[PDB]
């Protein structure tokens, strides 16, 4: 049956059948960020009481210190894996090579793994709700468990902020070029006074990116309006191709690394290229199970990491202080796993359904109202 | 009990005694702007069908078209009624003047009633969704009424486009501002490249009313600016009072017949005035009962006017051409209906609920996490 | 089921569809702050009485101290176990290594499990009222028994006022920040007379820590100030990092050792430091199972340790002289318990319920009024 | 029984009878400010509809609006008769005057006299709690009667902002004298530079009225210190005798004008002056009852004024937008008039018991510890 979110009209008769059956037009039809931290606002109660129980037993300093590590890194390793699992046929095929993530089945506290269980896209009443940039994410989940696994042997080769890493794939670009407008339409609201000949001192400012085409815009902007070079950038990142962005040959000759410290984001490459975190990780899981896997599994009852089709409700929750604040109904098991994690940035729901008629309106009103006709009788 | 939009989290108890209960924490849950015409739309096919069974009693050419002009303007007065009916009631309230329009019954036809009962306020498993300036509808749908019928006599004293009129109260008021707002920042969308001693084309545009104090956005308006009277006016507009509405004595010394004239709207005064409304409305009803209601109950089965407390999903639908379009999942009925008459002009659903817990969450966290403990630490 | 702590107002339910449901706006409901010695008013009387019965079993007069003194940091170490089984799940767990305090179950007099029964965080019909700053006390409570249990032998390892205990951790320094906050407002209260070259006498005072910024207040203080060094301190305290605690670097180049001498407390370290209290717990224990459980078992009736959940009525009590003072409502039991040990320093009941309605005010309003409303202009 | 409000010990028995019954030793034991307006806030509704409804019968402009101004000023009226309902025994004897308020029963719309039936002084659990001070309120309540009833004729006799009125008997002295302190400790917080030969600009604040004596504490006021003539009627005002004070008569020589301007009070003499309150309120409810009383009665179901013995709960709330706020446990009916009303500026319980014992402590305890010895058996 279709949402019950409010009541139907009383059945007003007649009407031929016009063959209007319902189908979502919007795909997706929602939404939902997800806060780059989630993994680790989760691991923290596990890895915290590795830390008091820690020392009760033989458990101490480094020691004491790379087990807690561990569980950080494992969450942000298993937090992967779930998403992957619940992304797009395409998603999947574009992380192909990352696949060994998805793949991995060590175990985690229990209800550590219950948690990432909310994690992913959803199927709903009103259509699909995805997980907004979630190849980005997917990459920068994963960078991030190779990162603090690296705290370890304080090995500084991972040493950068995983949240602001972006790749040379698509993903990456259609966020960067959505970033992009963010700032624009964010900058033009700045004025700056223009003093005349004709007329004194004026108050203008950069003329929003309406309907004029890149290229002019890049021109028409003008060194004096505040954040001038900025605008420059973003305009020509605007423009780029997934390849020039790979190689730095950005339209009107602009810098990739300004563009990039604009949007304070960082290129992975090097140590953080696909490739590179690929390896990385398999070490690091060959090394956990060895050295780490025993005091973990004797320290928490473990269990397999989730690995779903579907997200949760809970994903749209956000808490601050003792108040869980969400829009749309919530399970109560929803809104406290919720509440725990405060595991959404943003969250927007925007379904689009549509039906076809075999005729237009007019007959059909015509008739419609044509049944209160009374019948000519003697 | 909760709308089942998605599949509920599967999961274990440790956490479970919280206390978040969910509150709305903001009124209202949705908002539905319903095309003005609607009524008319409904009207229509009815009015049209005289020419057909009109014959029944020999109507000549010109009582046909007074029978069916009165069709058209039953079915505004009609829609007001129900649209009132489902005011909340503070809005019942203020409207008090012409609450004659939501007490008559004169029967309508059966199917025309029915499509009328789809318009309202409706309460829904996710708050309430008014219809956008009910108020000022629900004026402007009266004003219709009493404007349709003044055809059956070429009386010019109602003469103008209802869809256009505001009144001088809150309801009005309050739309006149936001429309002000929206203007402005359609018009700063512009640009013009004022040459300076500096540089060559410039091609600028005027600044976007960010966080400027209204007195002083009003000031730093450049002349030269495109539609620069429009932002004047506007922004003053965005500062008058109810108060200086009604005495045309908008701050910065602005003319009403421009706010109007740009907003594209009429002030309603004079004969269009409440008091005069309800007395026209009064006397074009007793006119209706003694020359047409018995006509028109011989063409039509008639009905009970709509006159419920909840609009219906039927409202939040846009037709054109074949195609049928909406959001939220709407029955069937509401499909057909919502296709027939295009009802909405925009529809928007922004819940908001807030919870508190009984536990900070960094002890809830702990006993989460404490499920997985082992009997070396635990309880 | 809610607190019927007054009379329910009668009323007519035109208004009652709203929504206002309660919910806890702020966390905890209250506080209650416990006198350290408590355990000790408590032990005393059973102590003590070992002169008397320490016969049963003939105990020499050395034997009969020992004995004594066992009570009193049994007493210590029982209370601590009955307390942190009251915790809030964090504080059970950042406290985890002294746990072995909580899971030792050795039996005490009847009557003293009993008492001690009384203390620990408390849920009831207004909230949750807690201990203040029940993790550093859980610690001192600690330090104090093994401390009376360092007396059998004059091992003077631990021989320091348990009382004036702090640790590197955040439950210590939160409550430091709040001595210093107190403190400097009380010193701020003096007068010091500063001549100038304008006027004469000129009893001023050092200003109130109101709106500056903590690193500014500090520089702004008159060398002549009285106490002038303190506020330093104390100011600097304000602004110093659990880090910097540990490290003795606080801000403003200042002594960790001035803090403490200024808020009369002593920097739990050594032989006081947790890891060490917990080898030293299970020791003395063991011991006083080889040396005097039976002796104690002998002489008493003895019970299983307090280990509930929650705190009573009687930790809001105070005694001095032949009367009894407490703020709340209590059963007798309570009052009676109470007088005897005058557990509490202070008590505070500050609950905050808020909620939300479904219906704007205006509108709850126009329906309240249009109760009263006659038939010519009701629905 | 006891209030329930948390859970009895589980009678840890022996100890002798003791004798330890309860006492409440705080009188009162709470308070309650009550917004002044609350009365125009209940009214409202109603004048409204007195505006809405007024067209369509033949009740229009001087005439609306004289209706419409009827009900606030019933409803101050009203409201003022009420609260003296449930004042104690001495503050009925100091308004002895203007009992002729308290006995009027005029009706009024149903409902608005059910919700003032929420104003006044409550009988509770844990003490008393006051409607904080309720002579000066029911005084004020009622100037506001007979001046919102004034404008009916614009007579401008009574024109004044009734809120601030203060008359020369000890309830408005004691507020005087209240307000005195609440405005010192907050002028006090202010700084002010003293650049001394001797170590160059200091900065210090006037010194907080502590221990040290009124008169001394008005000598040791430096011009220089900011708000240095304010510091000085105020402490003034402290020192002020009911007689001083209501022949302007005021300590260190200092002006009634500027203790009553310093806190934006007014000095109800004249018009305002108790007796002449007394008399034009007997002449407006003799006009009332001719001129006004017939139309507001074919408007609105009308009942009897309230006049109880106890506030209530309602009188807790606080309101803004569609919250409302409260401390203390209420009922349903409490929390819903609260929110439409929004009656309080603050409200405090304190309460503070006291019990008596026939024996000392110590051997209260030696007892209660002396039930675990074992008997010397054999």
């Amino acid at each position: 049956m279709r949402l019950g979110w409010i009541d139907p009209l009383p059945q007003v008769d007649t009407i031929f059948p016009l063959g209007l059956e319902p189908n979502v037009e919007s795909i997706p039809a929602g939404e939902v960020e997800l806060d780059f931290n989630l993994p680790e606002t989760i691991a923290k109660p596990f890895a915290d009481t590795v830390t008091s129980v820690g020392d009760r037993i033989q458990l101490v300093d480094d020691d004491k210190e790379n087990i807690a590590t561990s569980i950080y890194g494992l969450s942000f390793f298993k937090a992967a894996r779930q998403l992957y699992s619940t992304m797009l046929d395409h998603e999947k095929a574009v992380n192909q090579p990352l696949k060994a993530v998805y793949y991995d089945e060590t175990p985690i506290p229990a209800h550590m793994s219950g948690a990432l269980g909310i994690i992913g896209h959803m199927k709903t009443k009103v259509g699909d709700v995805l997980v907004k940039d979630a190849g980005v994410l997917f990459k920068r989940g994963t960078a991030a468990g190779v990162t603090k696994f690296s705290e370890i042997d304080n090995d500084k080769t991972w040493n950068l902020d995983c949240s602001k890493l972006v790749w040379a794939d698509h993903s990456s670009l259609s966020m960067i070029k959505r970033l992009a407008s963010e700032k624009i339409s964010q900058l033009v609201k700045q004025r700056y006074r223009v003093t005349d000949a004709q007329g004194h001192v004026y108050s203008v400012s950069m003329p929003q990116l309406t309907d004029q085409a890149l290229p002019d815009y890049y021109d028409s902007i003008p060194d004096v309006a505040p954040n001038s070079d900025q605008l420059r950038v973003l305009t020509a990142a605007l423009q780029m191709s997934l390849a020039q962005f790979r190689n730095d040959e950005l339209p009107h000759d602009e810098d990739r690394s300004d563009l990039l410290t604009t949007l304070d984001l960082l290129y992975a490459d090097g140590a953080y290229e696909i490739s590179a975190l690929r390896d990385q990780f398999e070490l690091l899981m060959a090394r956990y199970t060895t050295d780490f896997k025993w005091r973990v599994e004797s320290i928490f009852k473990v269990g397999p990491p989730p690995a779903g089709t579907t997200g949760y409700g809970a994903q749209t929750v956000s808490s601050t202080g003792n108040t869980a604040r969400w829009q749309f109904p919530l399970s109560d098991a929803d809104i406290n796993i919720g509440y725990l994690f405060s595991p959404s940035k943003s969250f927007s729901l925007f379904p689009k359904m549509v039906g076809y008629s075999k005729r237009a309106r007019e007959d059909a009103s015509a008739s419609f109202a044509n049944s209160d006709a009374k019948k000519f009788y003697a």
